């Protein structure tokens, strides 16, 4: 029984890279991380860094979420990340995506206790 906890880091979390270097990095990921049954998951973004430093982010900088909750927080510091997202070719089951490797915030929801990243909102 998957929490909202354990989704968050099956869809998003990858410490095992420091970065992605292969065109086909999201290709392989996606499929890897059960993201593409019945559809193909538009967009996905991979955070390369430590479990305890995403989690962190929990205590960092309190922002608005993009629905309007007050619950996002935002990492001080860049991170390592891949956003994956779908061509204009990709066609079920046939799914395909464009990796994109990049130095950015990230922006977390948390709830719960312990309080830890439940969604991820946005990078910036």
């Amino acid at each position: 029984k998957e929490t909202a906890a354990a989704k968050f880091e099956r869809q998003h979390m990858d410490s095992s890279t420091s970065a992605a270097s292969s065109s086909n990095y999201c290709n392989q990921m996606m499929k890897s991380r059960n993201l593409t049954k019945d559809r193909c998951k538009p967009v996905n973004t991979f955070v390369h860094e430590s479990l305890a430093d995403v989690q962190a982010v929990c205590s960092q900088k309190n922002v608005a979420c993009k629905n309007g909750q007050t619950n996002c927080y935002q990492s001080y510091s860049t991170m390592s990340i891949t956003d994956c997202r779908e061509t204009g070719s990709s066609k079920y089951p046939n799914c395909a995506y464009k990796t994109t490797q990049a130095n950015k915030h990230i922006i977390v929801a948390c709830e719960g206790n312990p309080y830890v990243p439940v969604h991820f909102d946005a990078s910036v």
